[PDB]
């Protein structure tokens, strides 16, 4: 039974129930994520920006089953083209906008990766991706507005691949938390 999360804290309690079991109901997780109405006061503690690139800020470690984190994208900051390491990956905008570009998995041959499509994710919208859908790049293309997103990955993962748009070649990248539970972890 899916209720509206009243607060970020309420959302987190609800996610612990939804991930109590071995499987994931994606549409339900996505629906509850979308239904949370972003309230900046509730997440200011996690919203720690870096001038030069986007940051990942751990919010909740889950029940063994997922990580919840807040990413803060300065003006012009974006990701690589990457995968999600056999995990569910949910992305909800808490502030500003992000452009999401989708790519197919590259073939063996070295070859420019062409965009499958792109969309603009707006405040409070929740997107979903997994490796079976494809790869994506996420960017704050704004010149004036920082963006903040709320991401849920299950199972948790610490590593992923970045793809060279010109060749399709991939490189394993380890991901680091800029902060955990509101504490800067340098
Ligand atoms: N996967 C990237 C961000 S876009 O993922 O929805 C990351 O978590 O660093
Ligand atoms: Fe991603």
């Amino acid at each position: 039974e899916l209720l509206k999360p009243r607060t970020l804290a309420d959302l987190i309690r609800i996610l612990h129930e939804l991930f109590a079991g071995d499987e994931v109901n994606v549409e339900e997780v996505q629906a509850v994520l979308e239904a949370y109405e972003s309230n900046p006061a509730e997440w200011a503690l996690y919203a720690k920006f870096d001038q030069y690139r986007y940051t990942r800020n751990l919010v909740d470690q889950g029940n063994g089953k997922f990580n919840l984190m807040i990413l803060c994208w300065g003006e012009g900051h974006g990701s690589s083209i990457h995968d999600h390491t056999d995990s569910h990956c949910f992305l909800k905008l808490l502030q500003g906008n992000l452009k999401e570009t989708l790519f197919d998995w590259p073939d063996k041959k070295s070859n420019e990766m062409i965009k499958k499509s792109e969309r603009t994710l707006r405040e409070n919208q929740c997107a979903y991706i997994n490796d079976s859908i494809g790869l994506h790049r996420v960017e704050n293309v704004s010149h004036t507005e920082p963006a903040v997103s709320l991401h849920l990955y299950s199972p948790p993962f610490d590593t992923c691949h970045a793809f060279d748009q010109r060749t399709g070649h991939k490189n394993k990248v380890t991901m680091t938390f800029h902060s955990k539970f509101g504490i800067r972890t340098p």
